[PDB]
RNA sequence: ACGUUCCCGGGCCUUGUACACACCGCCCGUCACACCAUGGGAGUUGAUUGCACCAGAAGUGGAUAGCUUAACCUUCGGGAAGGC
């Protein structure tokens, strides 16, 4: 919509189907990784602090704690790097952007389950 | 050449000594040059620890947003218990 019609025509082809999901829910993402001559898939599991929907340019940021330090990656929804996305756990958050979780470390960081 | 007061040496009695190769003795303290152990010393670097907090893995215990329910009860709808 926001883009010109000629641009929209190009974007529609790039669009790829993917399970819809909400903010603040634990998700597992499969990322293509190149080790040279071989291909592998790496699993990234984390709570989704922030999401932005822009049609083709939609992006979601996943935050996970590894060895006591958090890691945040702003994954691209429609990129071909992302082989698949699945929702391990669904949570309810008052606000779309969970930027208070960065300050939170342990017991506070957790998000209540949504039923 | 009165005389023993003195310079020197020698005889005896007593006295004090930290001296005994014996006063031509023994022996004290600073300064100078080395080497040793140590005290204070702006600090530098370790070990162990008092107290006040943050923290909340697995485990057990109270309670239930909720989910799956073999033993017994069932009016076969379910109840009882139990697990997550």
């Amino acid at each position: 919509s926001n883009k010109h019609l000629l641009v929209q025509a190009v974007e529609n082809a790039q669009i790829i189907e993917r399970p819809s999901f909400g903010p603040g829910d634990t998700v597992v993402v499969q990322v293509k990784v190149r080790e040279g001559e071989r291909e592998r898939l790496q699993a990234f599991e984390g709570i989704v602090i922030a999401k932005r929907n822009r049609g083709l340019n939609s992006a979601f940021t996943v935050r996970k704690i590894s060895s006591g330090v958090g890691v945040e990656r702003a994954f691209q929804l429609h990129s071909p790097i992302i082989e698949s996305i699945e929702v391990k756990r669904r949570g309810a958050v008052r606000r779309a952007k969970l930027y208070y979780l960065r300050e939170r470390s342990g017991k506070s960081a957790r998000i209540r389950e949504k039923l």
